[PDB]
C-alpha cells in the first residue's frame, strides 16, 4: 500500500504552488502527494514540467484532486453546461499529462458543493453523468488516466452516497480506467458498517481517503482503525491511502469544507508536520 496527503490540509486556497509540498511529503515518509486539479489546470508548462521533475527527483507519486463547480456539471440537462464540464476536463487532463498525473478522484461527474436551494432530477442527472464519464474515460486513455468515483455524504452530493449506488454506477460506466473511491468521513455518514462498505467495494476500490468523523489527522478521533485495516487486507488493497484531513478555517478551504470553527489549536505549518507524521505511524500500525 502506498501513503499519502492532500496539499489542502497546510493551505487556506485550492490554487496555490504544490513544489514545496513534494520535498515535505518526501521528508515525512509519505509515497504520494495530492494537488488540486483546479491549481494544474491554467498553470504555465514550464511549472508543470518543474513539479513532473520534482516528484520523480524525490520519487514521489502524483495524484489530482477536483470538484467540478456549477459552470462545468458534467451531469446538468442544460448541454452547454455538460459540454463545457467535459471540455474543462479534458483541458485538466492535458495540464495532468505533462506534469506526469494519471489519477484524478472527487467530484468529476457531476459538480460540487450540491446546491439544494433550486431542484433537481437525481435519474435524469445520473445518466448524462455516465455519458460524460465514458467520454471523459475514453479521452483519458491516450493519457492512462484514471478517473476516481467519489462517494460523498448526502449534504455534498445527490448522486452517490454510499458504496452500493458508487459500486452499482461504476459497474455500468463499465471502463477499465474508472475506479471507486471511499473516503472514511463520507462513509462515517452515509455507511452502515464502514470495513463493511469496503469489503463490498472490494476489486471496485481505485483509492482510500482517511480521516476522522470531523477531519482530524487519524489518531484523534473514533473512526474505527483497526477494522478498516482489516477490510483492506480481506480485499487484499494494494492500492493508495490519502490522508484529507481539514483542520483550518476562515479560508477558500474553510469556507468550501464548511469548517467554522479551528481544529488544529492554531497549528504552525512545523506543528502540522509532526501531527501528520505521528498519524502516518498510527495508521501504518493500525493496518500492520
Amino acid at each position: 500500500m502506498k501513503y499519502g496527503v492532500y496539499f489542502a490540509y497546510w493551505e487556506d486556497s485550492w490554487d496555490v504552488d504544490f513544489e514545496k509540498y513534494v520535498r515535505k511529503v518526501k521528508k515525512l515518509g509519505l509515497d504520494i502527494l495530492e494537488v488540486a486539479a483546479l491549481g494544474l489546470v491554467n498553470l504555465p508548462e514550464q511549472k508543470l514540467e518543474r513539479l513532473k521533475q520534482l516528484a520523480e527527483q524525490h520519487d514521489i507519486i502524483l495524484t489530482a484532486g477536483i470538484g467540478l463547480p456549477k459552470e462545468y456539471d458534467v451531469s446538468s440537462t442544460d448541454k452547454t453546461v455538460r459540454r463545457n464540464g467535459i471540455t474543462f476536463v479534458k483541458k485538466v487532463m492535458d495540464a495532468m499529462h505533462q506534469a506526469g498525473i494519471h489519477r484524478i478522484g472527487g467530484t468529476v461527474y457531476s459538480y460540487w458543493p450540491v446546491d439544494y436551494s433550486g431542484p433537481f432530477d437525481k435519474p435524469a442527472a445520473r445518466k448524462h453523468s455516465i455519458e460524460s464519464v465514458r467520454e471523459l474515460a475514453e479521452y483519458a486513455r491516450q493519457y492512462n488516466i484514471t478517473l476516481l468515483i467519489e462517494t460523498l455524504n448526502r449534504f455534498e452530493q445527490f448522486l452517490l452516497n454510499d458504496a452500493e449506488e458508487a459500486v452499482a454506477y461504476v459497474k455500468e460506466v463499465n471502463k477499465p480506467n474508472v475506479k471507486v473511491m471511499l473516503d472514511t468521513f463520507h462513509m462515517n455518514i452515509e455507511e452502515d458498517h464502514i470495513a463493511d462498505a469496503i469489503r463490498y467495494t472490494g476489486d471496485h476500490l481505485g483509492q482510500l481517503h482517511i480521516g476522522e468523523a470531523n477531519r482530524k489527522v487519524p489518531g484523534k478521533g473514533s473512526m474505527p482503525w483497526t477494522e478498516i485495516g482489516q477490510a483492506l487486507k480481506d480485499i487484499r488493497y494494494d492500492g493508495y491511502v490519502v490522508m484529507e484531513p481539514f483542520v483550518k478555517t476562515g479560508g477558500q478551504v474553510g469556507r468550501d469544507i464548511k469548517l467554522w470553527r479551528d481544529l488544529s489549536g492554531n497549528a504552525t505549518e512545523e506543528q502540522l508536520d509532526r501531527e501528520l507524521a505521528e498519524s502516518l505511524e498510527f495508521v501504518k500500525a493500525a493496518f500492520g
